[PDB]
């Protein structure tokens, strides 16, 4: 049966992050939308904050009356569907967590990293000098692209924009999200390294922040798959969105 | 060469459970059986213990004197297969966890989760007034058959009966079982969450309780794919039974 | 095209590599497979882990090889570890594949469960000769768990004899450590030489490779290189490619 999406994207990412995948989720019949945010994409804001992405992705559902949707985020995107879901529960069929953060109730996402990677993002931040984060492309190539070929890198490291801080590193007031009914699911990929894997990887570390929740897993990285993979990557999102 | 299993299902299942998987095993020249256990099925007890299933299942290898067979049990069944070896262990070929407990002696089944499971199966018990756990659907449709379509999973959760609660309770003595030495193997599917993925999942947390054992790993979770791929199931399960 | 020096591990000969060496040249890149020191025709029991990397970095140094792919499988890591820090300028990228990667004055043995330690131990001492024969059933279920009994048999045979003293040596690696060369370790998700769990290949003996490019196939420990090597190879290149 048809399916509403609304796919939000992570860090170092726009919503063009999406354009394969999208296409072959609508190839399936479901209607997708891949709204951008404050601070990314075409929006240059190096000072947004959380509550400010928070807000522009709530007026884009508004704007649009959208309801009865499944609301998929990938990395720091986790973070967003959990301040989006707080204020618009009502419209949520189901919360999908792709290769995703899920703070817990007091946390920032870089609250989620291993105290060297916590460590290196600070110094990327400081070494800016406009509150940004650049990835250097070898951690990049290594932990983000694994899977993909150099060329492939070099062409998504294209489309892998500067990061604005601030909202990695606010604490989030998420009480009201661990309170929701809504149903759950977290969709990994078992080559994504970009927070290592181990005892504070994507699954089962972040993942299990969720409680109960509908595992699906897929076969991928962190960021090649949704462009070299969108039909198996659709096919996914279906298995964990549905009902 | 020729194998001979006797399989043996869990919780809020019946000797049903294996009807396709057992008949592509067939297929495949193996003898398979699989016998219902005390308080399952169409045997009625609320108040069935440990000792009872166990019985059951020991009376029915003697009754048709079965040797030299695999012993396979699913989820709750890896503690019956642990009593019933220490009953007959001469006519047991090699043991093979699915997806199974492997209790430690003097610990429970329920021993085994986490302790917000353990609890929410205790107030499940106690809510029931008859001594049975009766798994809500959200917690089934999305843990136990997550992979399922949902008209699969309603089809599969009307074949889930309330389960008789005191074995899963029970203490079981299994020095006999753990001086054993008997061959084991575990069959892991990696979307199982039936226990949740982390600390206390079935892989690698119920299988390093074995020792020494062979590792088969395949796709699927706890209840689906022994009905959906059964063609597959049988390979896995010759895979991990074979000598 | 890609040049490989692939550096087996114990109970192994360069002939570990037959398989997967044929698939990697039939896709255009040159491939050594080096024998080392007390393995293969060089029968030695008391070889030193120092003799096994002088071995390999003669190899590399007589051939001249440079910008080359530095692969080990299982005991070979703490070999890629030793050769890389003596030969650095000579490579390009160090893959450990279903690899023990100690850290620095650790030895092999050390990344073991103490219940595996001990009995190595009781292996290397009941031998009176200073090798380690694994026993058939322990092989049978966690080196080549997915193979079939026949499989089993056969690689068995293939399975000679280890010297003991260089798993059980302890290694300086402040070199290895401190390198800038980028590593990759290939996983296969179905091996157990080392049980999975806090002792496993992944993630624990590849977390101590820091920043690594990961790629993970499906295989065991000693199966899947003769039986799916085409697969293997492509990994290999996954893992090694810039």
């Amino acid at each position: 049966t048809p399916l509403t999406f609304v796919l939000i994207h992570g860090s170092w990412a726009t919503a063009g992050f999406w354009d394969e995948t999208a296409s072959e989720l609508r190839k399936l019949g479901h209607t997708v939308y891949t709204p951008e945010y404050a601070g990314h994409g075409a929006d240059k804001n190096n000072n947004v904050t959380h509550e400010q992405i928070t807000k522009s992705v709530v007026d884009y559902i508004k704007q649009k009356d959208l309801k009865d949707f499944i609301l998929l985020g990938h990395s720091f995107g986790g973070s967003v569907i959990q301040t989006v879901s707080q204020q618009v529960p009502d419209r949520i069929k189901r919360i999908v967590f792709f290769d995703a953060f899920a703070p817990l109730d007091g946390q920032s996402v870089a609250d989620q990293f291993p105290a060297e990677s916590l460590k290196s993002f600070e110094q990327l931040r400081d070494a800016s000098g406009n509150n940004t984060i650049t990835l250097p492309f070898p951690l990049f190539r290594d932990t983000f692209v694994n899977t993909a070929s150099l060329a492939q890198a070099q062409a998504f490291y294209k489309q892998a924009p500067p990061e604005p801080a601030t909202p990695l590193f606010e604490k989030l007031d998420l009480k009201k999200f661990y309170s929701l009914q809504i149903p759950k699911s977290y969709l990994y990929l078992t080559e994504d390294t970009a927070i290592p894997q181990g005892p504070y990887g994507f699954h089962p570390t972040q993942s299990s922040h969720l409680g109960v929740f509908r595992f699906i897993e897929g076969k991928g990285d962190h960021m090649t798959t949704v462009r070299t993979e969108p039909k198996m990557m659709a096919e996914l999102m279906v298995k964990a969105g549905r009902d």
